[PDB]
Formats: structure tokens, sequence, C-alpha cells
């Protein structure tokens, strides 16, 4: 688990993502499909769609944007509370391996792009002691989520 400073370095950093949590959920999005273009074949409305100008305003990758977005932000806000935070990347895994058949390999690839992200947009923000908590709160997603796809047989 996060240490009481790691924790705070995370909550402090998610809050000045979250102030404009829908650009930042979209700008993540768009990076991903255009850097790992094999990872739209699970989206209907955008599998072929190349534009990231259409990506940025396409209505099915804003939506996946606010949900990714809002389920990190349960995470994030209620790690103090790790039963809640096992409880939601639970659901999100099992979902992801049963309905989605996503293979969770690209949880890491989107989990470096939100890295990225994060590192460009946020860097005189972004101390080592605040990169080496979000990087915990990466494994502990990663991980969480692979026992979720383990538990089903994937
Ligand atoms: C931090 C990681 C992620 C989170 C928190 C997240 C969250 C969510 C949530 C809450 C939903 C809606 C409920 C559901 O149908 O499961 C959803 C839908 C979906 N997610 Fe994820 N997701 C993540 C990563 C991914 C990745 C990496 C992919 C595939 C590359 C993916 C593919 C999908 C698909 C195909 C849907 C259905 C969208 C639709 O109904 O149009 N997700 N996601």
């Amino acid at each position: 688990e996060l240490s009481e400073a790691e924790r705070k370095a995370v909550q402090a950093m998610w809050a000045r993502l979250y102030a404009n949590s829908e650009d930042v959920g979209v700008a993540i999005l768009v990076r991903f499909f255009v850097n790992f273009p094999s990872a739209k074949q699970y989206f209907s409305q955008f599998k072929h769609m190349e534009d990231p100008l259409e990506m940025e305003r396409s209505p099915q990758l804003r939506k996946h944007a606010s949900r990714v977005m809002g389920a990190l932000n349960t995470v994030v806000e209620n790690l103090h509370d790790p039963d809640k935070v096992s409880s939601v990347l639970a659901l999100v895994g099992k979902a992801h391996a049963l309905k989605h058949k996503v293979e969770p390999v690209y949880f890491k690839i989107l989990s470096g792009v939100i890295l990225e992200v994060v590192a460009e947009e946020f860097a005189s923000d972004f101390p080592p002691e605040t990169q080496r908590a979000w990087a915990k709160l990466r494994g502990l997603i990663y991980s969480h989520v692979t026992a979720a796809y383990k538990e089903v047989g994937w």
C-alpha cells in the first residue's frame, strides 16, 4: 500500500489532473490510441479511426475517457480505505477481462501513456517523491487488475 506521504503525494497530484478531468482523460486516450493503434480494436465507433482530432471529438472515446478518469478518481480519493480500492479494481479488472475481452497488457501500456502525459502536463509539480508514489499507484493498479484476470481463468 501507499504510505501516508505517498498517498498525500498522489492525491495532491491527482487533484490538479482532475480540475480538468475531461480534457486530461481525453488527451491521455488520444495519445494511447495514436501510439498504440491496436488498442482501438475494442472500440466500435473508432477501430479504424486515425485522425487524432476526430478521436478528440469522438463521443465513445470521450465517454471511455470519462469512465477511466472516474474509476481512477474513486481509487485515488479512497486510497486510505484499501478494501474500496480492491473493490473498484476487481470490478474493472473482471469487466475488462470478460465483457470487453481486452488483453491485460493494454493496462500496462495505458499506464505508461498516463505517466508520459502527467510528466508533460504537470512537470513543475512532479518531484521524485511524487514520481515514486505515482509509480506505486501504477503497480497497485496493474497487480489488482492482473489478479482479477487470473481469477476468472483468462
Ligand atoms: C485504468 C484503466 C481503465 C479503466 C479504469 C477503465 C474503465 C472503464 C469503465 C469504468 C468502463 C465502463 C464499464 C464497463 O463497461 O466496463 C469501461 C468501458 C470500456 N473499456 Fe475500459 N478502462 C480502462 C482501460 C481500458 C483499456 C486499456 C481498454 C482497451 C484497450 C479498455 C476498453 C474498454 C471498452 C472496449 C469499454 C466498453 C466501452 C463502450 O461501452 O463503448 N479499457 N472502461
